[PDB]
């Protein structure tokens, strides 16, 4: 097909996604792997994972747009605290780009956001999910205080995911920060490169924790190896769940195996997101519009490194059968701040629409 803009595409049904990508990039992402991109990637997961094989379809329809179509229901569950921002940012696109379902908009917006993060893969994108569903029930979203047994079970019940696929999906914590876990600080990053889809989070969760970026008493949080912050440049936060996954025998070797293995991490993430993005649907009934996902920013290709103030003596290793890689350490004895903004500054407020969630 040839779309009104002159673009040649796979199928005519894919055409409408071209001006939607352009509008998302101009209006809320600005081609950056920034705050609003991060919040939309988190929403792709919270929309898709609310589905249960054991409870049946009444519990939820998966990647179905339920967060946008029932904005006063799931976004107010305690485990979804903070998801209101992404929902209120995407509802105006649903109203305007009104030949694309809420469910397709959520998954496609996630693919466009991740393409702004250097090193990310170009996700598969299948289209055609219906625009009608139900609100999901509470209790289906994993939380940072949960055990590994509880987390792996939730992912098995949602879509048959293996432990390898679960840790693969957690490469998204390479481009992720926390606003609600600690009520005294905003935008606490999970690795020292929250604007780059690299393997640093896998390395940095394996370092010994030495302090906290904010208070020492929040549910779901454990000590961080890089807790220093100043002004808006908040220090690194460590979730109990990532820590527990990095040390549990079921997942410790998979966690370590992504350290300094960028192409392996990105291809494994692509494969598991291919499964997550179609929860609630038969993939044989969705059309392939992968050709309209933007081409992702490339990485520089540099190896993973220990950040200044850390080194191999700080590692807490848990995988007996695989050799930890040889990595260099950045010079300096004291911690470097983790910038609040992609261009290195401290000041870069993102667009936020008000809305019903
Ligand atoms: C056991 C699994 C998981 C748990 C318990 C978990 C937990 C969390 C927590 C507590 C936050 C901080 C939210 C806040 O306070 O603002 C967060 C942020 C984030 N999560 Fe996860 N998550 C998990 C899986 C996933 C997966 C599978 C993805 C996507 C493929 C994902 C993508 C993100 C993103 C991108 C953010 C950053 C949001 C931002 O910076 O604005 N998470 N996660
Ligand atoms: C999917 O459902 C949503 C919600 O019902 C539809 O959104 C409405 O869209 C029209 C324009 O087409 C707006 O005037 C309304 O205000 C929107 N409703 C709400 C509650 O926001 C959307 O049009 C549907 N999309 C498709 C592809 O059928
Ligand atoms: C980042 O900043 C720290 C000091 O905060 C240095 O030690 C490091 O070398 C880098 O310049
Ligand atoms: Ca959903
Ligand atoms: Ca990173
Ligand atoms: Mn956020």
């Amino acid at each position: 097909a040839v779309c009104p803009d002159g673009t040649r595409v796979s199928h005519a049904a894919c055409c409408a996604f071209i001006p939607l990508a352009q509008d998302l990039q101009e209006t809320i992402f600005q081609n950056e792997c920034g705050e609003d991109a991060h919040e939309v990637i988190r929403l792709t997961f919270h929309d898709a994972i609310a589905i249960s094989r054991s409870q049946g379809p009444k519990a939820g329809g998966g990647a179905d747009g339920s967060m946008l179509l029932f904005p006063t229901v799931e976004p107010n569950f305690s485990a979804n605290n903070g998801i209101d921002d992404s929902v209120n940012n995407l509802i105006p696109f649903m109203q305007k780009h009104n030949t694309i379902s809420a469910a397709d908009l959520v998954q496609f917006a996630g693919a466009v956001a991740l393409s702004n993060c250097p090193g990310a893969p170009r996700l598969e994108f299948l289209a055609g999910r219906p625009n009608k569903t139900i609100a999901a029930v509470d209790g289906l979203i994993p939380e940072p205080q949960d055990s590994v047994t509880k987390i792996l079970q939730r992912f098995e019940d949602a879509g048959g995911f293996t432990p390898f696929e679960v840790v693969s999906l957690l490469a998204s914590h390479s481009v992720a920060r926390a606003d609600k876990v600690d009520q005294t600080i905003d935008a606490a990053p999970f690795d020292s490169t929250p604007f780059t889809f690299d393997t640093q989070v896998f390395l940095e969760v394996l370092l010994k924790g030495v302090g906290f970026p904010g208070s020492a008493n929040n549910t779901g949080e454990v000590a961080s190896p890089l807790p220093l912050g100043s002004g808006s440049d908040t220090g690194e936060m460590r979730l109990q769940s990532d820590f527990a996954l990095a040390h549990d025998p079921r997942t410790a070797c998979i966690w370590q195996g992504f350290v300094n293995e960028q192409a392996f991490m990105a291809a494994s993430f692509r494969a598991a997101m291919s499964k997550l993005a179609v929860l609630g649907h038969n993939r044989n009934s969705l059309i392939d519009c992968s050709d309209v996902v933007p081409v992702p920013k490339p990485a520089t290709g540099q190896p993973a490194m220990f950040p200044a103030s850390t080194g191999p003596q700080d590692l807490e290793l848990s995988c007996p059968s695989e050799r930890f890689p040889t990595l260099t350490t950045q010079p300096g004895a004291s911690q470097s701040l983790i910038a609040h903004c992609p261009d290195g500054s401290m000041s870069c407020p993102g667009v936020q629409f008000n809305g019903p969630a």
